[PDB]
């Protein structure tokens, strides 16, 4: 499914991310922009033979189970598949997990080299939320 900005902002309101460990929702919508282009689809093989999948870019080293990814966790014990459905509960549920880790948000490279100290509230602009 390939989300408009405002459904998606919609949708990650409602699963709570806004000001999820205080981060505000145009930086979640920000980073699904980035990371995915709003496309639930989404996948993306790393150099290091995992693979990114989903909204947000969720990696199969750490955080789900892909089958091809020799020596790596599934911390948010769930099918890498899972992670591409039309419903983005999964990719929230993993997503509270990831930015709970340590380095916030930063675990999302767009989000860093593309939302990072830029004006992120532009992103949830003329939503009704």
């Amino acid at each position: 499914k390939v989300f408009g900005r405002c459904e998606l902002a919609a949708a990650m309101k409602r699963h709570g991310l806004d000001n999820y460990r205080g981060y505000s929702l145009g930086n979640w919508v920000c980073a699904a922009k980035f990371e995915s282009n709003f496309n639930t689809q989404a996948t993306n093989r790393n150099t290091d033979g995992s693979t990114d999948y989903g909204i947000l870019q969720i990696n199969s080293r750490w955080w789900c189970n892909d089958g091809r990814t020799p020596g790596s966790r599934n911390l948010c014990n769930i099918p890498c598949s899972a992670l591409l459905s039309s419903d983005i509960t999964a990719s929230v549920n993993c997503a509270k997990k990831i930015v709970s880790d340590g380095n916030g948000m930063n675990a999302w490279v767009a989000w860093r080299n593309r939302c990072k100290g830029t004006d992120v509230q532009a992103w949830i602009r003329g939503c009704r939320l």
